């Protein structure tokens, strides 16, 4: 089912049996994870009515409408602690912003703890009129969308211990090992014809290499950012990263195997493709309702990021020089006493929200909460940040709110590049030797997250926040009344109401 531009989603709980296994999750408008689509211009208004009443799983709520840069409109950007204070059980809020132009690829999820893992989470698809790439395929629609997840047998405030998955669902299906046989997700395709296929990563903290049994992959698209296009057999996708590749329906008609394998997962998950675990189907029109019997490609050219560029203006903004940025930052991840840190401080979540720290009165870095967390950037200015990977748990995919940055320098690479670079907005930040250096201009007031988009590390401490361009945020950005009323109504809670029910 599908949600428009305009529309209201309601929250609730319900059973939900994704890979056979039955247990309690969050559905929107009766719905596990519903596409949002529209178009470059659309102007969204979305009344987010929250009915949740499970105490085993997270209530309060906000949503994050992940890739949009969200200019003049950083109240809606729904980062809780930052942007806004959470929408209470029983209450509504009404979202509205726009792309402003920006088409691409992009999801929706709940960004107030684990709550997303337990299922608040979707695809959503801005389509362009004018789209730069609309010769290199036949058909995008709603079925030519891959979402991959990673999917838990209890509510994620349960889980103890190192999370790993039970499942990966592939556009809402899967199996687990030793489970029932789950009916496995199909993409359907006509031999002849090119598809814009759309992947994106819903995931809590897994990534997954991907691939297809007897089929390339052409890139054309990353994280909202078109690339020339570039063609592989198989990637892998960090947290929330979205990819569209053109598949080329060119193959004997038949049924293929759609491979996702996860870095971790219960019982030998992350190794085994055995009974369509991991996995989904490619049907051609004309064959069989069967599973397929093809094999995986035993020497695949693998995707590396440093090949991807930006198709549209793309430069990296600035003088070409490893640190010749206006602004030259350099984060030293750390983990310490069972939390990670930045720069010696973890992050711990404010009661007044960034945002309206700000409206308030704030005039500076040195006036918000949390101190030591808080990063000042002035106004249209190119900045240059370097986070080099070392710390334990990786690799860790950071992602910046209000932004898409170009990755100059990426995992695995020694080298730097200036003229062409891939732009995106979810960079994994590699293993110890790599110094990833992103850059980006500030040009959108506003207070904005930088962190560790692995769920279980953002909770535990991997986030700091930019104040940029202080002086124009209050004329930049007008949240509705309602807006600041979310924090009286939150803030006044009765504890039954946001009290965490454990289940064992
Ligand atoms: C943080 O710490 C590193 C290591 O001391 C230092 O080199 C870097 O300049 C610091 N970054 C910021 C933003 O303070
Ligand atoms: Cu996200
Ligand atoms: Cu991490
Ligand atoms: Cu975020
Ligand atoms: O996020």
């Amino acid at each position: 089912q599908i949600v428009n531009s305009v529309d209201t989603m309601t929250l609730t709980n319900a059973n939900v049996s994704p890979d056979g296994f039955t247990r309690a999750g969050i559905l929107v408008n009766g719905v596990h994870g519903p596409l949002i689509r529209g178009g470059k211009n659309d102007n969204f208004e979305l009344n987010v009515v929250n009915d949740l009443d499970n105490p085993t799983m997270l209530r309060p709520t906000s949503i994050h409408w992940h890739g949009l840069f969200q200019r003049g409109t950083n109240w809606a950007d729904g980062a809780d602690g930052v942007n806004q204070c959470p929408i209470s059980p029983g209450h509504a809020f009404l979202y509205k912003f726009t792309p402003a132009g920006h088409a691409g690829t992009f999801w929706y999820h709940s960004h107030f703890g684990t709550q997303y893992c337990d299922g608040l989470r979707g695809p959503m698809v801005i389509y362009d009129d004018n789209d730069p790439h609309a010769a290199l395929y036949d058909e995008d629609d709603e079925n030519t969308i891959i979402t991959l997840a990673d999917w838990y047998h209890i509510p994620a405030p349960s889980i103890q211990g190192a999370a790993q998955p039970d499942a990966t669902l592939i556009n809402g299906k899967g199996r687990y090992v030793g489970g029932p046989a789950a009916e496995l997700s199909i993409v359907n395709v006509e031999q002849g014809k090119k598809y814009r296929m759309r992947l994106i990563s819903l995931s809590c903290d897994p990534n997954w290499q991907f691939s297809i049994d007897g089929h390339e992959l052409t890139i054309i698209e990353v994280d909202g950012e078109l690339t020339e296009p570039h063609t592989v057999d198989r990637l892998q996708i960090f947290t929330g990263q979205r990819y569209s590749f053109v598949l080329d329906a060119n193959q004997p008609v038949d049924n293929y195997w759609i491979r996702a394998q996860p870095n971790k997962g219960r019982n030998g998950l992350a190794g085994t493709f055995a009974n369509g675990v991991n996995s989904a189907i490619l049907r051609y029109a004309g064959a069989a309702n069967a599973d397929p019997t093809t094999s995986a490609n035993p020497n695949p050219a693998q995707l590396n990021e440093a090949d991807l560029h930006a198709l549209i203006d793309p430069a990296a903004p600035g003088i070409p020089t490893p640190g010749a940025a206006d602004v030259n930052l350099r984060f030293q991840l750390g983990f310490s006493g069972g939390r990670f840190t930045i720069n010696g401080t973890a992050y711990e979540s404010p009661s007044v929200p960034t945002l309206l720290q700000i409206m308030s009165g704030a005039q500076s870095a040195n006036d918000l909460l949390p101190a030591g967390s808080v990063y000042e950037l002035p106004r249209n200015q190119v900045v240059e940040l370097v986070v080099p990977a070392g710390v334990l748990g990786g690799p860790h995919p950071f992602h910046l709110h209000g932004h898409a940055f170009s990755v100059v320098r990426s995992a695995g690479s020694s080298t730097y590049n200036f003229v062409n670079p891939v732009k995106r907005d979810v960079v994994s930040l590699g293993v110890t030797g790599d110094e990833v250096t992103i850059r980006f201009v500030t040009d959108n007031p506003g207070p904005w997250f930088f962190h560790c988009h692995i769920e279980f590390h953002l909770m535990n401490g991997l986030a700091i926040v930019f104040a940029e361009d202080m002086a124009n945020t209050v004329d930049a950005n007008n949240p509705p009344v309602e807006w600041a009323q979310l924090c009286e109504i939150y803030d006044d809670l009765p504890p039954e109401a946001t009290s965490i029910q454990t289940v064992v």
